[PDB]
């Protein structure tokens, strides 16, 4: 939205590890992605928090494995929305919208491609 | 979407009337929805413009009939993206995201349902 920036595309994925956390989400709600570089199992960890800031889970490890570099180097802004399945037991769907500057679009695309991902259309 | 607005959902439709207008859209790009209340063929008309303000076409008449009331009464903000098919000669896919004040949620859904529509998952 921010002027100077454009929608790049979207990805679909899942929040995992719900059984380990107590944070809850409603359908159609935004969630916050938050890097956790101190995670002692995965340096590329990305937590998913609800709008109140309580943790819900993590991005699946393959997806974090691609996105952590994009977050760390501020190559895009990534907004997550849970479209449905907010009451699921183990994993929850997540829709991610990517936006930013064109000077960074190639880098985002290359990072995703090198990890087997590809953006779909926005939002 | 700004606080305290919420996402209501999504709608998929088409931009029509492309053969009549000069405006070009790029694949995977935002468009502007603009009410055309003095359109003599349809008081409910909604123009679709590209990011320069040039008209590209119109929302299909059946969809405009549902959405004009929503726009005129400021019940939701509606954001349009053309996800693909931007090179189509006649009609072009359009993805609409709806957001607004949570107190308008019933009014939006009742208005859409009067015209045989409902929103899908956000965004
Ligand atoms: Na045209
Ligand atoms: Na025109």
């Amino acid at each position: 939205g921010s002027v100077d920036s454009v929608l790049f595309g979207s990805l679909r994925g899942h929040v995992v590890g719900l059984r380990y956390y107590t944070g809850v989400v409603n359908n159609n709600e935004m969630v916050a992605l938050q890097r956790d570089p101190n995670n002692p199992y995965d340096k590329n960890a990305i937590k998913v928090n609800n709008v109140n800031g309580n943790q819900v889970g993590h991005l699946k490890k393959e997806l974090a494995g691609a996105l952590a570099y994009i977050m760390d180097n501020k190559l895009a802004q990534i907004e997550g929305v849970v479209p449905f399945g907010a009451n699921n037991a183990f994993t929850m769907p997540l829709h991610m919208t990517f936006w930013g500057k064109e000077e960074n679009r190639k880098a985002v695309s290359d990072q995703l491609k090198k990890h087997g991902f590809k953006l779909g259309p926005a939002p």
